[PDB]
């Protein structure tokens, strides 16, 4: 008998024995983990570490939830899959066109390839936007597939999700967005999902809105964690096979007086080119937004036809807190990202600064607490633990966080 698998994007995944489930902590830097197993609020994460898989791996650049999301979904980097921010810009036009209908997906998802090939496949967001692009080319007539938010699990149907009300089936109330609850209902759904539906792949995403808040070790860090684990500890003893990794990581981002430390690249632009010759794309946000919500590092420029790139880009190195600058073309190779869908320049901001477009007039400060954020490298480094002893696991670099389902199949089979 040859072994069964499904081959999606270039890659062979096993059919898996036992359910393979990857979680995708949103922003969990690996501090976070540390200080809460040190804290003792992880035993299941702890005796799991102990006797299965500890790496750490590479995220896309950029650190985003929505390149880094579909790169999981798919096996594959965003010049695969097309997703590379929130948001697309159209040069002759200044369109700046929406990235989340699941129309700009260029590749097919694990998801679809498993189902088509007879599979029972679940997914479950925290956020309704990332639902659609994640639940592409799934169906929902056979019985074989879920597809819900937590943000919009009263609005789920049998026809377009795969389950009537996820929020009556579950017996939960609809979180508030921002909230750990958006995430709890992730985890609570998944538990329910393996043990009622018993799908052979699923996959369990969260949002980041108390990493943003929290750093690694304070009180509401560590709860949000503790929490998790109860949910982690039941689906490891429901048997199923499990990688827990991350869209992105999380780092400080203010200065000294709590306030935001900020390069704004239009502004630099403005002044070196001429006001809006050239357009600073921060795909971190929707750009008609105006909370802070909106800083992150990583950012793209379109430039003036003619204008000397070359020279753009040693300005802009020049500048204290600016790490890299790279052309179309270096930015595309190096990172993996469609040259269709980036502008001329790329820039990747340090460790405690971030990337903003403009000073005048200016944008609008959001909550209370520091700055936390991500999009650069130094956001890249994720957890990518297993519940399985695989030795030949590789590490970081070689090890993505996109390698997620690979493994969690591989370790299934
Ligand atoms: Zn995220
Ligand atoms: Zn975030």
């Amino acid at each position: 008998m040859s072994k069964i698998s499904v081959t999606v994007n270039g890659r062979r995944y096993p059919w898996p024995r036992v359910p393979a489930i990857a979680v995708c902590l949103d922003g969990c830097e690996p501090a976070y983990l540390d200080a809460a197993i040190d804290a003792g609020l992880m035993p299941a994460l702890k005796r799991i570490k102990e006797r299965g898989a500890v790496r750490l791996a590479h995220s896309v650049i950029p650190s985003f939830a929505n390149p880094n999301n579909l790169s999981i979904a798919t096996g594959s980097p965003p010049a695969v899959h097309g997703i590379c921010g929130n948001y697309l810009y159209e040069p002759s036009t200044g369109e700046e066109v929406m990235m989340n209908d699941p129309k700009f997906l260029r590749a097919p998802t694990i998801f679809q390839a498993f189902y088509d090939a007879g599979a029972r496949v679940a997914v479950v967001t925290a956020k309704d936007k990332l639902r659609a692009l994640l639940g592409k080319g799934l169906r929902f007539d056979e019985g074989r597939a879920v597809c819900f938010s937590s943000e919009k699990s009263d609005k789920a149907t049998r026809a377009e999700h795969g389950i009537d009300n996820a929020s009556a089936w579950l017996g939960r109330p609809v979180p508030e967005v921002y909230s750990a609850a958006l995430s709890e209902f992730v985890f609570a759904a998944g538990v329910k999902l393996l043990r009622e539906f018993r799908p052979d792949i699923m996959y369990l995403t969260t949002t980041d809105y108390v990493q943003h808040k929290y750093a690694p070790g304070v009180p509401e860090a560590n709860s949000f964690y503790e929490m998790f684990d109860r949910y982690l500890a039941e689906l490891d003893g429901l048997g199923a096979a499990i990688v827990v990794t991350a869209d992105h990581g999380m780092k400080p981002k203010h200065k000294a007086d709590g306030s935001p430390d900020v390069i704004y690249v239009q502004d630099l632009l403005d002044e070196w080119l001429g006001k809006d010759a050239a357009r600073v794309i921060l795909p971190i946000t929707d750009p008609y937004v105006v909370h802070h919500g909106a800083l992150g590092s990583f950012a793209t420029a379109y430039l003036p036809d003619g204008c000397d790139r070359s020279e753009i880009m040693a300005r802009l190195k020049a500048i204290q807190g600016v790490d890299v600058v790279l052309g179309r073309e270096e930015a595309c190779r190096r990172f993996e990202l469609p040259e269709d869908r980036i502008g001329d320049i790329v820039l990747v901001s340090s460790e405690n600064k971030t990337l903003g477009t403009s000073e005048h007039r200016h944008d609008l400060a959001a909550l209370d607490e520091p700055l936390r954020s991500h999009g650069g490298l130094t956001e890249q480094e994720v957890p990518f633990i297993v519940n399985r002893v695989l030795p030949e696991l590789p590490n970081a670099p070689r090890l993505r966080n996109f390698d997620a389902f690979f493994y969690a199949v591989t370790a299934a089979a």
